[PDB]
């Protein structure tokens, strides 16, 4: 097999090891979550972050904190995970799909302000594989329309937006350190990022079943029982060894982030000559207009099949396979119409149309893997396996 | 300070050392979860069991498996931790508060059906610090009115009643391992337990974003991407690293459950004689003709002062400094009253009046440590700061 993600040191190791005998293991019994809060806000650009169980709830207690419930439509998109989706139905809000951009696989502005009505009050834009969305053009829809943003930023850690980290821009940024992901605390694992001090203190009770922020530190307390849940919520807390282990990690990103990038650019220049060809549409971050002082996180690595210049003896599906026989990882990548689920049976959430751009996205795309730990020499055979396979296709 | 708890092992340090250099840190890509369900259900005496994130999470599956939701009615313990009333508020059912039984404080029965309507849909019933409620009167009556009955057991590891694991009587048990518990597992984490195939169906998919079991075991998949979210859910998951630390502590629980038994007893004993002289009153599982061939779990040792035989000079609260200045730890213990917090501020949840009984043990709790790691000498401790505090008492 290829070089492991997720792949722990043993300083990782090491650091839960040292987590666990200290006996302070939780939350409100060590500072290893309370440290990677601050330091996690510090490096996404942010002036607050809250830790979380994994990204599903950070995802629910953004949208718990901007007050999205019944009759409050949520623009979602169709090309994720069905988290970014579900997030919405299962705080009673209804979900509406906007189609995405061909080259970025996100939801733009245009696609957006297409399924706007009178009832919508959120947008929940993933930064798919780690492209950014137009922010400017959402924030922009978004304040002529008084809608709320959440930035999904699960695939998307160490992506920047004009000179920013994803996550900083919109209300709230989720994150999550899922098993894969470009940060990984140690099995799952997640974030909120705010400005907002509002949103902030509410995330803050909801994931502490509803203790006070102010309650807790900003009281003084008779000795004995302290009361201090002031409004209801849940348990959606991360251990101290996930943090330990968030922290080690933001320190490696630089690191990690210019590892996936130089995988990245190493990949995207050998599928150019099969982009000349016509075979491939090969999207690059770095050359795009739109896109100037923007940068990929590059969770996964996207190309395109033109399915109209393969030969009739050739598809998407076979191009996975022939590059599988070669011993190189290759993959259909994201769900691209989540909405093709049986859970949106009969809820009358589906499209009554298939979103065109997606459902393409879904047929033609090729997904690599650019992860650190990736040698010369995988991504060498990853470089002569895409060659072998299109110079096969092209005679 | 008296030994610690939670006080983990280096045989626990290597195990969740060795888990996260295996990379296998995800329920989806080890097996250490699926082994700790398996060992768990067979422990607890349960067909089923399910990790979890945590305890909270564990009674928010129950009741989402149940069908619980808007206009049904919850019967919810006052004494106990916020969670077992507010996941009842958190997925929209109205809880509705019993009395607690004087000696044990468990709702009961009698206090149950004190506050039956025809909308009650569900019992939550806490096996407070250990010692099991009459499940046979409460399964009786949920019988009678077409109850379903969840036992919170995140107090109650080890507990059994008649013969058989708590957890395993009403159709869902949650549990917690939460940093102090009878087993933690390393910070959070949590279980449920069912004999229903239908009931365990429903949580496994809810805290897995709605992938039915069926979807990924029990169908022939096609190569490529599988459609497997039949309905909406989240991510409720526990780690790999939560695991192994569960199974471990499984094969101590043995030994947990006889030491923590053995500490209550020696201080039960020596709360003797100031019952005797009329300062305590000292309710004893194991002389209770109620709770014949049943176990109490001992996460926590209660007695109760009887304030009405206290001198005007002497208080329950005194006595808690005292003991305290002593060096030995003692506590007011659960809260008595969840109702009392801000979170039922205009919600018209709280009971008409103060339910008496919970009141009282409120005023009178006086909670003592018991947990494996404490010493003969620091229970010898315990047995004469309560000795010299009462002998100042009488005297
Ligand atoms: C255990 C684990 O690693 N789960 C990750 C994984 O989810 P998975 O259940 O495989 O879901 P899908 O990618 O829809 O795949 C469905 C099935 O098709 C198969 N498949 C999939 C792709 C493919 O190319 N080929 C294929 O055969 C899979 O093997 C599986 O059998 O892949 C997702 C993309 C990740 N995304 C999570 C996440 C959250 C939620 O964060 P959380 O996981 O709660 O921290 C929030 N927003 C965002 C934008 C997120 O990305 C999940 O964390
Ligand atoms: C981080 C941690 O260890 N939390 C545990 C702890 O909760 P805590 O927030 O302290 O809540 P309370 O006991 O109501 O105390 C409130 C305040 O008064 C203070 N206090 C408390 C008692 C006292 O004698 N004196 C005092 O000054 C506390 O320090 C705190 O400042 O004490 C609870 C009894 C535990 N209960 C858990 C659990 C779940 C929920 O499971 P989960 O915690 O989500 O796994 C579900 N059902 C059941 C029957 C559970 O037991 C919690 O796990
Ligand atoms: C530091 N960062 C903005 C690149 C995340
Ligand atoms: C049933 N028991 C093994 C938990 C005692
Ligand atoms: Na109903
Ligand atoms: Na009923």
């Amino acid at each position: 097999p290829f070089s492991p993600w997720p792949s722990f040191t043993q300083i990782e190791a090491d650091a839960v090891s040292r987590v666990l005998l200290s006996n302070q293991v939780n939350y409100w019994t060590g500072q290893e979550c309370r440290q990677f809060e601050t330091e996690f806000a510090e490096w996404a650009d942010s002036k607050y972050a809250i830790a979380m169980g994994n990204g599903t709830l950070a995802l629910d207690v953004a949208l718990q904190a901007l007050d999205i419930g019944a009759g409050d439509e949520v623009i979602v998109t169709p090309r994720t995970f069905i988290a970014s989706i579900s997030s919405v139905v299962n705080i009673g809000a209804t979900p509406v799909f906007s189609d995405v951009d061909e080259a970025t696989g996100n939801i733009t502005p245009e696609s957006i302000a297409a399924v706007l009505t009178d009832k919508t009050k959120g947008i929940v834009c993933v930064h798919l594989a780690g492209w950014p969305c137009d922010m400017d053009g959402i924030m922009a829809l978004a304040d002529k329309h008084n809608l709320y943003v959440i930035e999904d930023c699960a695939q998307a850690h160490g992506a920047t937006y004009k000179g920013r980290s994803v996550g900083s821009i919109g209300h709230i940024g989720a994150w999550s350190f899922c098993q894969d992901k470009i940060m990984t605390t140690g099995g799952e694992g997640g974030m909120v990022t705010t400005n907002d001090e509002q949103l902030w203190r509410k995330m803050w009770a909801y994931k502490d079943h509803g203790k006070s922020y102010a309650a807790v530190y900003e009281t003084d307390h008779a000795p004995g029982y302290r009361w201090l849940h002031e409004s209801f919520g849940t348990n959606w807390r991360m251990t101290e060894m996930q943090a330990v282990l968030g922290r080690i990690q933001l320190k490696r990103m630089p690191d990690w982030t210019a590892k996936r990038t130089a995988n990245a650019q190493t990949i995207l220049d050998a599928c150019a000559k099969w982009e000349a060809k016509g075979y491939l549409s090969v999207p690059r971050l770095e050359e795009s207009v739109q896109f100037a002082d923007s940068t990929h996180a590059y969770y996964k690595l996207y190309v395109y099949v033109q399915s109209d210049n393969l030969p009739k003896e050739w598809s998407r599906d076979r191009i996975i396979r022939e590059i599988n026989d070669l011993g190189v990882p290759c993959f259909s990548g994201s769900a691209s119409e989540v909405y093709l689920e049986k859970a949106f049976d009969n809820t009358g959430l589906r499209p009554e149309n298939r979103l065109p751009v997606a459902k393409q996205l879904g047929e033609t795309s090729l997904m690599f893997l650019v992860h650190p730990t990736l040698t010369e020499d995988e991504i060498k055979q990853t470089v002569q396996a895409i060659d072998g396979v299109f110079a096969n296709i092209h005679n």
